């Protein structure tokens, strides 16, 4: 009921993907993006038929969470399975590369050992690092400045959930705050892609300033456009994808999310802000996880202190006909599967 | 040298058991269990013989384990891994499911992933609602209020211990604080299955007034029999097998210990004991781990604070030929694959 | 470019190996290690050949951390991996194996699940009784008074990095503190195969005195040498190889450090230590993580305080073409594929 159905060129990237690192959506064009995003489809129907070929057999592939996540962890494990990789989980540990020892000595280590490497972590400087001194596939699960990854699963989502429109015709917002990794790969994929994106919250929050005149030059090429604005109604509007995430942080501070709730509030998503856009075909997507609700410990302490059922989005909407943060999720793995089998597949 | 040695009815129960959940043995039938009992057996041989085919081929399962358990963690890997099937371990983390992302939520999204979820935690409350919204099946590797693959382990270690004996011709008797998962569960399983068990301790520590009451309506039914005493002599007369369980907390409280160990001491599985059972060929059995011992490190502790080797069990008896532990144990595994095999088996 | 290229006696070996528990070098005869060493030659000739025969398929391993250490885990999964076996890592947990249970009754557990048992923790006295219980093979990951599978991948490195030298006929100096599990086992191991070893450092750092009379005595009897010296040029003269290890301890002491760092300085190996040798094809070896330079966090430390850049060892040395440092870590996972294959081999 939801999919996505798409010569020479079809290999012509299989040769430029070959033994590539995937750091960030910044290093690959447009066409070797999209290349991904089918991969992942034909991926995802051959798994559904039961007719999957395995491209990474033999394989052993070190999956690295500096700080861990359960979510990117399981994709990456399904995805190597369904291949035929072995996997190597190195979770937290006392200390952190670099505190003890270098990166470069590290990834020099682990490429002799493995066939690929997959980092989550802390700063870019480190996973390129890490990319640099390998010699093997590694691919960015998620560092503080970008989470390239789940763009792909929410592009192909948003491909399956459209009635025939190329990436380059949807139009979708932002809503919260999207100074962070998600923020600026959704733009930087928005770029490539040549997409409407537009960043919905308080000017604070917005990506990088150069990030964002970088993408604005990638967007003029590709005939896309980034928009940057503090007003809902005028965000929102005529748009086929709402899209937001978790804008309070576990911890720091008491008072801060008087502050912070305060600020963010008139962003979150609620069925009133889809109605704003005028299109009753539109669809919810979150990252995960999301504070929808009334029934975790940390919701209703949200509720009894600010009188709030959910932050960044409401129960009623996170549980609507528009959510598709499920088929969202589940193809964390499908994308993830794509980038390991056209960077190391055999 | 102890083995079982077992139409249209057994692949009835095929039918019945493909995508079922395992999360407690009141959910099934006294013919349902002795078929997941049966099935241990053939797995058990099969693997033995070197002759086991893997029906799990493909598969992926996840492991949630909010609260580590070493050996339940093996059971389900060694199983797995004979059949084919890959694995994900996901440990104890900073927090826990429903402090902030509720088991609908992740329920939801592993269900997506995996095609297997087995979870070791708290409240029958959270495994059931994973059940209920995975997709796929659950299996209950240990809740405050149950544990049945325990018990399927125990019942096959029975049959295999007995000399033609069917389990509904067994007796037996549990001592010590039976208010818990391996208590219930062991009820529950005796009453299932039509034999006779007998809890021998305080009766502050028998199980649930409630839940006694319905394995009694369900002991009738069967020609089982279940009996509650304080009375260790009478509790223990004629018996075949006899079961016991740490019955200390480590951690809480100093004279908590004074106090417990004076109420539970007179309910040592002791040499004595054994004896007052009049059967020589008295088998004793233990879910492990046991405080049997003068060499752990809070085994010389309990030994120069309360002049006692050993708590629930004597280290004579641990290490007797009536004991059978060690069988015990190893059933964990064969039992589970059969829990999997049974459910998930293609 | 570098590598190691070598009847009846083939498989007399793989007899007498079968079944046997690597605990220690000392268990082991000369021509027993150079077996090991030698199968590992050509599982590593096979893996880069693509012609690897797996003979531990279908076999499950428990890897026991009860202190971990990513770099001895990866060298036994990528093995295993590559043999077709799977693997449960059971990492540190709350309680260490002695505080409840016993490495008795955990060791029969293991055994009646997994094939082999590999260990890495405290006392050797542990590993001994697991050895003695468990039933199936046992390895030593490292124990405090031991390191064996390091030693193997460290001549191994040195036959590879060598112009047709056998063991034999090899000089090499190990600068630092010798007194612990790598200093021990390279000593082992040099007497076992008829080297000259010299351990340079402080005298209170030379290792156990019954641990040098009893390899002076193998020494002696294999046409080996060992020469324990405080005097570096002496020491290192005329050597094939240069060894050594972090001497520091991360936690205890503060001023411990500026008088740790003051005993040990002396024995950093640098250049001038390397032209010392008064041999040009002088190769360095560290068995990894070395603080070699001023990058790290504890590295600009060690830099404001001590004004040095490395402590060990110098960056100069260990980014230079004498290093081998990586080869070395490399082979960990051959040589480790050996213990596996030749003890569990099918």
């Amino acid at each position: 009921h939801h999919h996505h159905h798409h010569y020479f060129q079809s290999n012509a990237m299989a040769f430029n993907l070959r033994n590539r690192n995937f750091l960030k959506l910044l290093d690959f064009s447009t066409k070797e993006i999209q290349f991904l995003i089918d991969l992942s489809a034909d991926l995802k129907k051959a798994k559904y038929a039961g007719t999957e070929q395995k491209k990474l057999l033999g394989k052993n592939i070190a999956l690295i969470f500096e700080k861990a996540s359960t979510r990117t962890r399981c994709a990456f494990e399904v995805a190597a399975f369904d291949q035929g990789a072995q996997v190597t989980y190195i979770g937290p540990s006392g200390s952190q590369i670099g505190d003890k020892e270098s990166m470069k000595d590290t990834a020099r280590v682990l490429g002799r050992m493995y066939d690929g490497i997959q980092y989550r972590g802390f700063g870019q400087a480190i996973v390129e690092e890490l990319g640099a001194f390998a010699g093997v596939p590694v691919w960015n699960g998620l560092t503080d400045e970008f989470h390239p990854t789940q763009i792909l699963a929410d592009f192909l989502t948003m491909l399956e959930h459209s009635q025939g429109k190329a990436l380059a015709d949807i139009q979708f917002a932002y809503l919260g705050d999207a100074r962070n990794n998600v923020g600026n790969s959704l733009m930087v994929g928005a770029a490539k892609m040549g997409m409407d994106i537009r960043l919905v919250g308080p000017q604070a929050y917005w990506p990088d300033e150069e990030l964002v005149a970088a993408c604005q030059a990638i967007a003029k090429q590709t005939g896309g456009k980034i928009t940057l604005t503090e007003n809902v109604a005028e965000g929102v509007q005529g748009c086929d994808f709402l899209y937001t995430d978790v804008w309070v942080s576990m911890g720091e501070s008491p008072e801060a999310w008087d502050e912070r709730v305060a600020l963010m509030k008139p962003y979150q998503v609620n069925m009133n802000v889809l109605k704003q856009t005028g299109n009753p075909n539109v669809k919810f997507m979150h990252c995960l996880p999301a504070f929808h609700n009334d029934e975790t410990t940390i919701g209703k302490q949200v509720a009894d202190k600010f009188g709030m059922k959910g932050l960044e989005v409401t129960e009623e909407v996170f549980e609507s006909e528009h959510s598709i943060v499920f088929d969202e999720a589940e193809n964390r793995m499908h994308t993830i599967k794509a980038v390991m089998v056209a960077t190391l597949g055999s």
